[PDB]
């Protein structure tokens, strides 16, 4: 199995748990045909560390941008080497059964090869969503419909 890409992104917590914090990670994403996953990154040895994530591909309903967060830290704010790495300000979602994946990427470019790779792949899903929410499902609700459910139909048609 093809690795299609391979980029090292900022991710949201989906806090699944009750007890988790809406803190951000830098962590490297894989794309399979099969699977979305993402890893702790080891700097150091410069290779990928303990799988932390992952998603089955076939539970890819959309993939889309994200409106910006109105008030994000300088590490998410709009020499290459190194902003590259530490710079994540264009943002988009993956959603599936269990709410929505947020991933911020350091390039718009970057975001379009990723968006479009991952259209390519949930082109064979049977049942992709005609709909989604443009805007992050932040602090119990989704701030562009304020519906609370993280799996709400999307308030808004594709
Ligand atoms: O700090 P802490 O390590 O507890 O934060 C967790 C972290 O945000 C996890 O993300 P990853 O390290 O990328 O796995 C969160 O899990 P996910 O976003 O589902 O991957 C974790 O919350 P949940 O597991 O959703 O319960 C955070 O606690
Ligand atoms: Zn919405």
């Amino acid at each position: 199995a093809a690795v299609i890409l391979e980029s090292i992104f900022l991710k949201r917590s989906q806090q699944k748990k009750k007890t988790s914090p809406l803190n951000f990670k830098k962590r490297l994403f894989l794309l399979t045909v099969h699977k979305l996953s993402y890893y702790e990154y080891d700097f150091e040895r410069g290779r990928r560390g303990s799988k932390k994530g992952s998603i089955d591909v076939e539970k890819i309903t959309c993939v889309e941008t994200v409106v910006p967060e109105k008030n994000p830290p300088p590490e998410r704010q709009i020499m290459e080497q190194i902003s590259i790495i530490e710079r994540f300000p264009y943002p988009f979602q993956v959603v599936y059964d269990e709410g929505p994946l947020y991933v911020f990427s350091p390039t718009e470019e970057l975001r379009k090869r990723w968006i479009h790779q991952l259209k390519n792949v949930i082109r064979y899903n049977s049942d992709l969503v005609q709909k989604y929410h443009p805007c992050f499902w932040i602090d119990g609700q989704y701030l562009c419909c304020s519906q609370t459910a993280k799996n709400a139909m999307g308030c808004q048609i594709l």
